[PDB]
């Protein structure tokens, strides 16, 4: 069984990526990556790509046009051996733009995108998708994947039009024959969840994504669960280290002023549970300064013991 970190844009970025796997991830993914604003050599989407020594990373990409994909998959081809295609992202703008989860409103035209991407993906090609636009339509995105050559596949159970309510259907994918490797998502936030999806969907392995922001600890979790049948939660000194080593990759990767302004949206993660976290947090996010950070989050788990 295989446990990866899925892709999240705005949380897995390289010093998330690195934490994960040093508390056991199988792999992960770079935030999506836009292949318009890739051929157009934006800023922003030079600053996501992972770097070709990076291991285990996919480069995830999306867009609406097979050229565009296409072009993008050929470039990214001769410096990254694993190319991703987001093909299931609900959000708006995405949508909205005919990318992400809205590549599954026309199959037909899906199967165009799977075809012409697999002539330019020169290594392992990927696609990460949903069960369907707004029904379950998975047996049929599943057959025009194996059939264009897709090497592997990661389904979040759910249609695009339900985005985050309803719930992850990992039976769903039961009915699949897994003729490439084939993982589950959604839903996942504990070792139980991974143990269920990965036995009602009959998959290889599956991936973490809320499940994990602020809890890199989940991978060895669902590892020793998955062997052991149990597992066993951090200690206190063990949070502080872990929060410590993620700031240091955020200081090393993004500089001071990012650092802090990325660790924010981990810190509720990382104090989940811990008595006062609400008047800590709220205390802490809008300090500006990485030193001063990382003194009051010192204090404040040396004095939760
Ligand atoms: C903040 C955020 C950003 C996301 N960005 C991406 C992305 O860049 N690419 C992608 O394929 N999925 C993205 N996802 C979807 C996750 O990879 C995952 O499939 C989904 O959250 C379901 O898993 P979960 O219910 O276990 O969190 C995003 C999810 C979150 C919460």
């Amino acid at each position: 069984v295989k446990v990866g970190l899925a892709p999240m844009a705005g949380y897995t970025d390289s010093a998330f990526r690195t934490l994960a796997f040093e508390w056991g991830a199988d792999f992960a993914f770079s935030e999506m990556v836009s292949a318009k604003g890739f051929l157009m050599n934006s800023q922003k989407t030079e600053e996501l790509l992972p770097q070709p020594h990076e291991r285990n990373v996919a480069v995830q990409i999306f867009g609406s046009e097979p050229n565009e994909l296409s072009e993008a998959a050929r470039i990214l081809s001769e410096k990254y051996k694993w190319i991703d295609l987001n093909a299931g992202c609900p959000v708006r703008k995405v949508v909205k733009e005919g990318a992400g989860g809205a590549l599954l409103k026309d199959l037909r035209h899906f199967r165009y995108i799977v075809r012409e991407l697999r002539k330019s993906v020169s290594g392992k090609f990927s696609v990460k998708t949903r069960l369907g636009w707004e029904k379950n339509e998975v047996e049929e995105i599943y057959r025009i994947l194996v059939e264009e050559g897709v090497d592997e596949v990661f389904i979040h159970t759910r249609t695009v039009v339900q985005s985050f309510t309803g719930r992850a259907e990992w039976k769903a994918l039961s009915v699949l024959e897994k003729r490439i490797p084939t993982f589950v998502s959604g839903d996942i936030f504990t070792p139980e969840d991974a143990k269920r999806a990965l036995e009602e969907s009959g998959c290889d392995g599956l991936l973490v994504a809320r499940g994990a922001i602020g809890r890199p600890w989940i991978f060895k979790q669902i590892k020793d669960f998955l062997r052991s049948g149990k597992y066993s939660e951090p200690s206190r000194e063990e949070i502080l280290r872990t929060f410590e080593r993620h700031l240091e990759l955020l200081i090393k990767t993004k500089g001071e002023r990012k650092a802090v302004v990325e660790m924010r949206k981990f810190l509720a993660g990382y104090t989940k549970d811990l008595k006062g976290a609400r008047r800590f947090r709220e205390k802490v996010m809008k300090i500006e300064e990485v030193q001063i950070l990382k003194e009051m989050f010192y204090n404040f788990i040396k004095e939760v013991e």
